[PDB]
C-alpha cells in the first residue's frame, strides 16, 4: 500500500540526492491501484498536468473520502500519489482545512521540478479541494 | 546521432532551470541516440559496471575517425552514453586517447545529484572506449 503522510515525508527526506526521491515518487505511483476503465473517462479528467490525469473522489458508506486517479506519465501518476497520501483517510472538510503547503515545503518540489511540473501538481490539489468542497460547503439559507 | 556538439552541449546544460529539466535532458540525449543495428548488440560490444545493460560498438571508417553506436537498458544511462559519444564525436583513435573528459564532466556536473552509480557507469564506459581506442592507436593510419 501507501504509506501515511509521516512515512511518505521521513522516506523522502532519507533519500540521499534527488535521483533517488524522484524515482520514489514515481515508485509510488506506479504503487497505486488500477483505475477502472469506467472511471478513466472525460467526467473525471484533470487539465493544466500537461499529461492526461484522471481522479475520482468518492465516499463510502461513511463519510471518508475514497480516492483513485490515474496518469499517462509516470512523475505525474506519483505526484498523485503523494497528494492521497496526504489527504488520505480524512472527511470533505478535514481535506478543506488541511493545509498542504508546510509538507510540499519541507520536500522541497517546487524548487527541483519543471514550472510546468508543480503547476500540474497545484492544478490536482485544487482540483481535490474542489471536489471536497462540493461535498462540504455551506449552501446559506440567506442564499436559497 | 543528430545531436549538438560538445560546445553546444555544455551550453545546454548550463541553461536548465532545475534538477528535473537536466534529468530530463539527459534521458533526451539517450532518446536521440539512432537504433542499434538488428543485434549489433553482442555479448561483445557489452559495457559491464554500469547498473544495467550498456552496449557500446565502435567503428574507424576509410577516414581513421570513430564512430561510435550504443544503447543501454536504463534511459538515464543511455543519456549518459550520448554525452561520451558528443565528448568524443568525429575523433580519431589517437584523439580519444589523448582527450581529457574530466574537465568536461566537471563543468557539466553531469553525474551530480544523480545516484551514485552514475559516475561509476561513466567511469566505466570511458576506460571502455579509451581501451579500445588506444588499441587502434598503436597501429597508425597511412600519414
Amino acid at each position: 500500500l501507501l504509506p501515511d503522510k509521516e512515512k511518505l515525508l521521513r522516506n523522502f527526506l532519507r533519500c540521499a540526492n534527488w535521483e533517488e526521491k524522484y524515482l520514489y515518487i514515481i515508485e509510488l505511483g506506479q504503487r497505486l491501484p488500477e483505475l477502472r476503465d469506467e472511471d478513466r473517462s472525460p467526467q473525471n479528467s484533470i487539465q493544466g498536468c500537461q499529461s492526461q490525469v484522471w481522479i475520482v473522489m468518492r465516499q463510502n458508506a461513511q463519510g471518508i473520502i475514497e480516492l483513485q486517479g490515474d496518469s499517462d506519465a509516470a512523475i505525474v501518476k506519483g505526484l498523485i500519489a503523494v497528494v492521497f497520501i496526504l489527504y488520505d483517510q480524512m472527511t470533505p472538510q478535514d481535506i478543506v482545512n488541511f493545509d498542504v503547503r508546510p509538507w510540499f515545503e519541507k520536500m522541497a518540489l517546487t524548487q527541483h521540478l519543471t514550472p510546468s511540473r508543480s503547476q500540474g501538481l497545484e492544478a490536482m490539489i485544487r482540483a481535490i479541494r474542489a471536489k471536497a468542497a462540493a461535498l462540504s460547503l455551506e449552501h446559506h439559507h440567506h442564499h436559497h
